[PDB]
């Protein structure tokens, strides 16, 4: 030991045919919605915050957030990206986050935004901006915590410092009632490592 994983993995399958359903809770407000959908052959939940929020959270226990703290933790999202903007995807422990804000600016191009940073860093132009991608955030801890960010599996930011939060939540979706974001996702991991 040890070592652990949380997911929700998008499948037909009746058993597991919502995030509800694979332990996950649906945090929507006013007209947000979701339904499982199908793409390439292949599940996928499609979030729609539209004129409210549509997110869906896990909770981690005492130990697990304690966990994560000591030996550091990857969050992998398998999305893609439709319309708009704060798509979420994150994790916060009582007391920090480190966030990723991801959308489609208005000339069409993929951008990814961090709080605690300013800016917006292009990461996929042309039809490439709305298509499957894998996205890793992995927080590496010490006394000089940082975050890491990939896409299709390169390097895209290092060094994210850590912001302030009473938010205690693994996240995904679009967390926001007024900012406007849809995106069909396959896969979500959190993984909490050894040493
Ligand atoms: C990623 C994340 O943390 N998302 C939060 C968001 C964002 O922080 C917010 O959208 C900024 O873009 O806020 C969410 O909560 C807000 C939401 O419940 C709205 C209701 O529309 O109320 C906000 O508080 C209000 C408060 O009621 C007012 O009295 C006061 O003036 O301050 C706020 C006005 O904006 C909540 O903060 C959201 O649902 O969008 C929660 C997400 O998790
Ligand atoms: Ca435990």
């Amino acid at each position: 030991a040890a070592m652990a994983l949380f997911d929700y993995n998008a499948t037909g399958d009746t058993e597991f045919d919502s995030p509800a359903k694979q332990g996950w809770m649906q945090d929507n407000t006013n007209n947000g919605s979701g339904v499982l959908t199908n793409a390439d052959g292949m599940p996928a939940w499609l979030v729609q915050g539209i004129g409210g929020r549509a997110q869906w959270t896990y909770s981690l226990s005492t130990n697990q957030h304690a966990q994560a703290s000591s030996f550091g933790w990857r969050m992998t999202t398998e999305m893609k990206v439709l319309s708009g903007g704060m798509i979420t995807n994150y994790y916060a422990n009582g007391t920090q986050r480190v966030l990723p804000i991801i959308s489609l600016d208005s000339s069409g191009n993929l951008v990814v935004e961090f709080e605690g940073q300013t800016g917006r860093t292009v990461l996929a132009t042309g039809t490439a901006a709305t298509e499957y991608h894998k996205f890793e955030l992995v927080f590496l801890p010490g006394s000089n915590p940082s975050a890491s960010f990939y896409f299709d599996g390169k390097l895209i930011r290092d060094n994210i410092q850590p912001t302030a939060s009473k938010q205690n939540m693994i996240v995904w979706g679009n967390g926001s009632s007024n900012t406007d974001g849809v995106a069909a996702y396959r896969d979500i991991k959190f993984e909490i490592q050894g040493d």
